[PDB]
């Protein structure tokens, strides 16, 4: 019943990967921590963040606005811990660089370093999709940076297959 991840492929001693929607994984597993692919103002307008917010019936967005009002925006490469709502005990909101908006890809290492404060995490592939990072590079940074136990859900079988073949070269 605790962190019941199923059907993952173990890549390294601490990195696992599955072709799955992170929202569906969070509902089934109810992990201790789910990672959001956030932006600095925690505006969950689309993609992974919009999907996680919609699964909380907008409770994540209201909580996020209150956090920003009191604390100000996050930095690129930084994170904050807020409620997991019905998806997890906690949501770790992590800001990976948006290369399509000119942010430095080197900050992807700092973004993955936030994962090391949590023993077990369900997470998306940071800075992939419309953030513009090369998803094979993002997996290599994950493997080289994260030391705690991370379960990556990648919602695209074509990309999943390319990432596993890239890792097993
Ligand atoms: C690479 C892609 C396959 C992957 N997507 C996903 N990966 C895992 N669980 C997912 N659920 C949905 C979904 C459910 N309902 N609606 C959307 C998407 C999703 C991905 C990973 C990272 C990032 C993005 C996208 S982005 O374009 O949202 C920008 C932020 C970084």
């Amino acid at each position: 019943e605790v962190n019941s991840f199923s059907g993952y492929l173990k890549l390294t001693d601490n990195v696992y990967i599955k072709n799955a929607d992170i929202v569906e994984e969070a509902k089934k597993v109810k992990p201790t921590v789910v990672v959001n692919a956030a932006n600095v103002y925690l505006k969950h307008g689309g993609g992974v963040a919009g999907a996680l917010n919609k699964a909380t019936n907008n409770a994540m967005q209201v909580e996020s606005d209150d956090y920003i009002a009191t604390n100000g925006p996050l930095k690129v490469g930084g994170s904050c811990v807020l409620s997991g709502h019905n998806l997890a005990k906690h949501c770790l909101h992590v800001v990976g660089p948006n290369v399509n908006k000119g942010e430095d890809i080197q900050l992807l290492k700092s973004a993955y370093e936030n994962f090391n404060q949590h023993e077990v995490l369900l997470a998306p592939l940071l800075s992939a999709g419309i953030f513009g990072a090369d998803p094979i590079h993002s997996l290599r940074v994950c493997v080289d940076t994260v030391r705690t136990n991370v379960y990556l859900a990648v919602f695209d079988k074509n990309l999943y297959d390319k990432l596993v073949s890239s890792f097993l070269e």
